[PDB]
């Protein structure tokens, strides 16, 4: 069975004086609050598979201190190696303990991981998210009171800060920073930031043969820390280099390996992932899912991300639909999202700055869009994690200078080489709107805002399930 993270997500509180909705599926543990009022409290969202257990530590070092953590730890070998003792940590929430009583916060430094977390020690709360904020974290602070959650909706139901983003569409919400930790006294309510990673802004140059080996090599080591020993993983597999290279290091990773490709009856890239699924000899499975059905996800993709982007809602809405499309059990999935962004995917032209220009902007300005939420899969009770922006990985494909990404007239070219002698040579060298027909079949040409918007403010800001949601009506209402 595909092991999970011991906890999808959380709503924690932290007070001095005086019902949990979650988007994302499965089972409610509340943690026991030993010195009552003065105790971290808290409502975990997990598995029905999980035991709650690996996601909550305390200790006594330095105050009474409490953890809870969602998501997952990466690099854990690395981590175990510089704390002293030896009885290593039941988990990764203990895991943190363990380094913040050596680092304190600066022990987020050192962490690559899909996770987010809150502690309480003493009357001190710390805020914490991983590099890439891929596992969103919200709160609402205030003297004497600190709430935490990984869904903003949990906080919308019932003093600004700085450094931190409101969220759009709510009130008295922040969102914590990507790769940040924010140190709170509980007493007066004020709150600091410090940014624990950063995209890097120089390049490095690297002949070919080592640059491609080191990509190669990166990969390899995320995907393996993404894959449980023994195992079989699953992988969402399109016709791009992107998915089709983490499939070939989950399947050396794990001997075995299941796939799935999404399409709808307006395309399909069934033909592109038939090569792999044929070149490992995976169990491949098909989903095609009608256009009408793709859109009525609409109030379940605004629901999830938490987000009242149209074009990141549009980008999600394929995905969102395919996680809840997915018969069997619960699983552990891993996708090839992300390595347009660290690679520039997306540039055509041969012409190098362009190239450069676009990345930078693009490092500078992913933090908000929650593409990599992990309630996007676990609404469904599926757990997603994204090998190209693991730390190390993303790192690295930043740092390259662009004539490695742009080279011999092929684009994300380090990436293709890298996986060549693993993959078909189709595959390697394969290069690479319904919702706006949608209103174009009641308004103007001339928006989509509106829409997301009402979405949000029924699912997110209110408190109405996507189901309940007509996506008609909505747009009906929308019409001038």
């Amino acid at each position: 069975a595909p092991v999970l993270p011991a906890a999808f997500g959380f709503l924690a509180s932290a007070r001095t004086g005086g019902g949990p909705v979650f988007a994302t599926r499965g089972s409610h543990t509340d943690i026991d609050t030993p010195q009552g009022e003065r105790s971290l409290a808290a409502t975990l969202v997990h598995a029905p598979s999980v035991a709650p257990d690996r996601a909550v530590a305390r200790s006594l070092t330095g105050a009474p201190t409490t953890a809870v953590l969602a998501g997952e730890i990466y690099n854990r070998d690395e981590l175990l190696s510089v704390l002293p003792a030896g009885p290593a940590p039941e988990g990764d929430a203990e895991l943190v303990l363990r380094l913040l009583e050596r680092y304190d916060l600066h022990a987020f430094r050192l962490v690559n991981g899909r996770f987010a977390t809150v502690v309480r020690t003493g009357d001190r709360v710390l805020l914490a998210t991983d590099h890439a904020g891929s596992v969103p974290l919200y709160t609402c602070v205030a003297p004497g009171e600190v709430r935490a959650s990984t869904e903003a909706k949990a906080l919308a139901a019932h003093f600004p800060l700085a450094d931190a983003r409101r969220v759009a569409g709510l009130t008295g919400v922040y969102q914590v920073p990507a790769g940040a930790v924010m140190d709170i006294d509980l007493g007066s309510g004020t709150a600091v930031t410090h940014r624990t990673w950063t995209p890097g802004l120089s390049r490095r140059i690297l002949p070919e043969g080592e640059a491609v080996a080191a990509v190669r090599a990166a990969l390899e080591k995320a995907v393996a820390q993404r894959v449980t020993p023994g195992d079989t993983p699953l992988v969402v597999l399109s016709g791009g280099i992107d998915s089709s290279g983490v499939a070939a290091c989950a399947h050396r990773a794990a001997g075995e390996l299941d796939t799935v490709s999404m399409g709808t009856d307006t395309s399909n890239e069934f033909r592109e992932a038939r090569a792999v699924v044929d070149h490992l000899r995976t169990r491949h499975r098909e989903i095609t899912i009608p256009t009408t059905e793709l859109l009525a996800q609409l109030p379940y993709a605004v629901w999830a991300s938490e987000s009242v982007d149209p074009d990141i809602i549009e980008y999600l809405l394929p995905l969102t639909a395919l996680y809840r499309a997915l018969d069997g059990p619960e699983r552990r999935i891993l996708t090839g999202y992300g390595a347009d962004i660290p690679l520039g995917g997306m540039h055509r032209e041969d012409r190098l700055p362009a190239l450069d220009t676009v990345l930078a902007h693009d490092m500078a300005t992913f933090d908000g869009l929650n593409e990599m939420s992990p309630v996007l899969s676990t609404l469904a009770g599926h757990w997603t994690t994204h090998p190209y922006w693991d730390r190390e990985v993303l790192d690295l494909l930043v740092s390259l200078e662009a004539g490695l990404k742009r080279r011999h007239g092929r684009d994300k070219w380090v990436l293709r080489a890298a996986m060549a002698d693993a993959l078909p040579a189709e595959t390697v060298n394969r290069p690479k709107s319904s919702f706006s027909r949608l209103l174009l079949d009641h308004g103007v040409a001339e928006a989509k805002r509106q829409v997301v918007r009402e979405l949000f403010d029924l699912t997110v800001g209110g408190g109405r399930h996507p189901s309940e949601v007509d996506t008609d009506d909505v747009v009906r209402s929308v019409a001038d």
